[PDB]
């Protein structure tokens, strides 16, 4: 068995190896990549997502999101309250300024040691989940724009044509923004790419002991845990790896720089952090391994979750008993 220690690989792809973006994930699994969890995969040195990044300032950010905490340093919740719309280049100034800069550090871990201890104590404004793309037309390889729909692969593997379409997200943050833990939509692959700036920090569980982070979250969160069976796709709860490690939790973690991709696989819990201004791309995808993780995907029925129209269609045909409630749920 490849990578029994599910370790977080990091694969250098050539350019002839960047072609075909199926072929290359099939690979990664074929070494162990997805018992992490996430993998990192650095482009080759010929390889450029668009020219340059100078004219992106006046993409409007319509809804910015100020992140609220409550609970204690090392286990936490946030909440979303919206602000007022801004640009990329009134967003950027904001994160530059003294009240959101990223404070002086030594090294990356001197800043997550600082972001363990402080995070709950500041409110950052962070763009999410903003429908669009950096990645120029131009750009033949991995463009998460230009990759084989979900849809489509549903309907190679089952035979059934279904509605939806999958496009990719923005996210601009800045130093504290955070994403809490959760896994994907349906148990869904993701793909993240740090278009430019500051760093982000990932934690990730391998899928194999996704239920103990379940179990662990259940104790930690027990209100949340009896409002609904699958509170972790609100993606509101935090906890940190000094807490994970003193309850037995395994766990992973990797910065990712700009330039980079990370993937994270079905069933792969995720949380993390930005380290000062940044821009992110994301989408979902499915391969023919994600099929019989769709079939067993948790879902949230209690009506906080509130998901995408595409959702529909994969609890309809992969979970036909479970549809009525979800989508109850939904409306
Ligand atoms: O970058 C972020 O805020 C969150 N991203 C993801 O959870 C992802 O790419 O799957
Ligand atoms: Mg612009
Ligand atoms: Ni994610
Ligand atoms: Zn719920």
């Amino acid at each position: 068995a490849q990578n029994p220690n599910c370790n977080i690989m990091i694969f250098h792809p050539t350019k002839e190896e960047f072609n075909d973006f199926d072929k290359y994930i099939a690979y990664m699994e074929s070494q162990g990549a997805h018992r992490a969890g996430l993998a990192k995969i650095i482009p080759p040195k010929e390889w450029k997502a668009r020219e340059t990044y100078d004219n992106i300032s006046e993409i409007l950010i319509a809804t910015p999101l100020q992140q609220v905490a409550s609970g204690r340093a090392g286990v936490f919740t946030q909440y979303h309250k919206k602000k007022k719309a801004m640009t990329v280049g009134e967003y950027r100034h904001l994160a530059n300024s003294k009240k959101y800069q990223t404070p002086p550090h030594q090294n990356f871990e001197d800043l997550e040691r600082k972001y363990w201890k402080n995070r709950i104590y500041n409110s950052p404004i962070y763009g999410a989940d903003i429908s669009g793309s950096l990645f120029d037309e131009n750009t033949k390889q991995w463009n998460l724009g230009h990759l084989g729909t979900i849809q489509d692969l549903l309907e190679k593997e089952c035979g059934v044509v279904i509605e939806g379409v999958n496009t990719p997200y923005l996210y601009f943050g800045m130093w504290k923004t955070t994403f809490a833990w959760h896994t994907e939509d349906m148990d869904l692959y993701s793909i993240n790419y740090l278009h430019l700036g500051e760093p982000k920090t990932w934690y990730v569980v391998p899928p194999e002991h996704g239920q103990r982070l379940e179990r662990l979250a259940r104790e930690l969160f027990p209100g949340s845990s009896r409002g609904c069976g699958a509170f972790l796709r609100h993606k509101v709860a935090l906890i940190s790896p000094t807490v994970l490690k003193e309850n037995g939790i395994p766990f992973n973690r990797i910065t990712q720089e700009a330039g980079e991709f990370m993937v994270t696989f079905p069933y792969g819990y995720h949380a993390g952090f930005n380290h000062g201004f940044n821009c992110a791309e994301a989408i979902n995808f499915a391969t023919p391994r994600w099929i019989d993780y769709g079939k067993m995907a948790s879902q949230c029925s209690c009506g906080e979750a509130r998901v995408t129209f595409s959702m529909d269609a994969f609890v309809r045909i992969l979970q036909p008993e479970r549809y009525d409630l979800w989508k109850r749920g939904q409306d």
